[PDB]
């Protein structure tokens, strides 16, 4: 039994509103919703992209390593080896 | 949230012509009127389907990552809540 859940990304797809939002990062899947209202840099900007990869504004934004600690609370899975960009 | 546009399905259904295509996927409303004729699978398959519900038919044909990626460039809303079938 593999000690790593893995998520299709239409499964992510699916969680994209406020009542349970997904997120992918750097290939990981995270479930951010009780995060949403506790932002610095609002929920707006994170909504937008629910339910998708937010790989790229996350980086591009520049997060501090003190985001990146962060996000380790809220991590449910991988995304699946088929959705990979190799 | 705060600053999300939503739209009726029966609004989402009068944009179903190369004038202004609009089309629903997972819930959210894309304008993929500038994304006719860049379309790898065509034109004629996404007119066929305008106006409309596409989510099973992205689905199925297992579009890419980087096919999902494309369409944040297109999204302009969310469906209201009330359209949304069970
Ligand atoms: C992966 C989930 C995320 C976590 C845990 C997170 C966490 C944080 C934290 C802790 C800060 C405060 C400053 C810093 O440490 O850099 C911050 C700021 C910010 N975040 Fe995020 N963030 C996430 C996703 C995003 C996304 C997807 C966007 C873009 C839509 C974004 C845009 C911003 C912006 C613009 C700021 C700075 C706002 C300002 O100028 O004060 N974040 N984030
Ligand atoms: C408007 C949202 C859509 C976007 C952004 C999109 C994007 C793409 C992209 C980037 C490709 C190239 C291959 C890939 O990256 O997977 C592709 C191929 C294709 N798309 Fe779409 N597509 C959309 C909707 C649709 C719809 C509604 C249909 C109709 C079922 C469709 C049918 C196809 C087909 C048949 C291919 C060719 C697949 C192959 O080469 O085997 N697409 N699409």
């Amino acid at each position: 039994d593999p000690a790593v859940t893995y998520y299709r990304l239409e499964e992510v797809a699916k969680r994209n509103t406020a009542e349970e939002t997904w997120m992918v990062i750097h290939g990981r899947v995270y479930d951010i919703t009780r995060f949403l209202s506790e932002h610095p840099g609002g929920e707006e900007l994170l909504l937008e992209q629910a339910g998708a990869d937010a790989t790229e504004s996350f980086e591009d934004l520049g997060h501090s390593p003190d985001a990146r600690e962060m996000l380790k609370q809220y991590y449910i899975g991988d995304v699946h080896p088929n959705d990979l960009k190799p």
